[PDB]
């Protein structure tokens, strides 16, 4: 034991949210980006924005799934392009992932879906 082996690099994902702030009858929003990272070791995610400001990120730990499945956690199979995922009540759109990422999900049998676009 000891071996030298970097096999559970993170999985990164680009996604986006829309911040929708509802003034009286009209909503008002602006569009925010994302990179979600995947950790394969322990399964945790984490959730950064590139570009007081408030939702810029979300720290590295287990997420779990929304309401009813509260008592799951989100796993490597839950991501993809194309699919939504729900963090703290928002929802983010995930549409791209790197090529290390796709290649990482080929190889445990995932298909990654066509272009959001």
């Amino acid at each position: 034991s000891g071996w030298v082996a970097f096999d559970k690099q993170v999985l990164s994902f680009d996604a986006y949210l829309e911040e929708e702030v509802l003034d009286k009858s009209q909503t008002n929003y602006r569009i925010r980006y994302y990179k979600i990272y995947f950790y394969p070791e322990d399964d945790t995610i984490q959730v950064n924005e590139p570009e007081l400001l408030q939702g810029t990120s979300i720290r590295r730990h287990r997420i779990t799934l929304p309401p009813p499945d509260e008592d799951q956690f989100y796993t490597v199979y839950h991501f993809n392009v194309g699919t939504e995922v729900v963090f703290y009540g928002r929802t983010f759109k995930i549409y791209d992932c790197d090529a290390f990422t796709r290649n990482f999900l080929r190889k445990m049998g995932v298909k990654v879906n066509p272009p959001v676009q």
